[PDB]
């Protein structure tokens, strides 16, 4: 619990720049069957030394067009979790979750992660 | 059909260099979700003047 209250003092104050951990997220061009789709690496990176123990989870969501239409749709938004384990310094991990075509084009794109 | 018997006899001959139709395959590892994948992209080529009009599969 203390590495987790240095942890969140770490990320909550400093109101700098550089924040001990990030979570930078790039997009790409891939291929699958014949399809090109796009996809999202969120790259966490752990830069300070506070060793995530054991107990925290991400939680990426991945909020489609932002809007409030009538009837609903499908998917309004799709969450990924997974636990993080060690994560020590300098450390950093690497997910790909895609984003793309829903069935003919089909991305609107303001898309948020 | 002319077309396609001219690919056919092309395509069971020797000629010491796969020409008129290739189709090479080639390894790539990916990454889903969390899990490294294992893809092949198989490259089809024509290189001869033959066009694989409507018909092929």
């Amino acid at each position: 619990l203390n590495e987790a209250m240095n942890v969140s003092c770490a990320l909550l104050s400093s109101g700098t720049g550089p924040r001990p951990i990030s979570c930078t997220t790039s997009t790409t061009w891939s291929r699958l069957q014949t399809q090109d789709v796009l996809m999202a690496t969120c790259v966490l990176e752990n830069s300070s030394s506070f060793s995530l123990d054991q107990g925290w989870t991400l939680c990426i969501q991945v909020l489609t067009s932002s809007c409030a239409l009538d009837l609903d749709s499908a998917c309004s938004a799709i969450t990924y979790t997974i636990p993080v384990d060690q994560l020590g310094p300098g450390a950093r991990r690497e997910v790909t979750l895609p984003l793309g075509p829903g069935e003919n084009g089909g991305l609107d794109l303001p898309v948020t992660v």
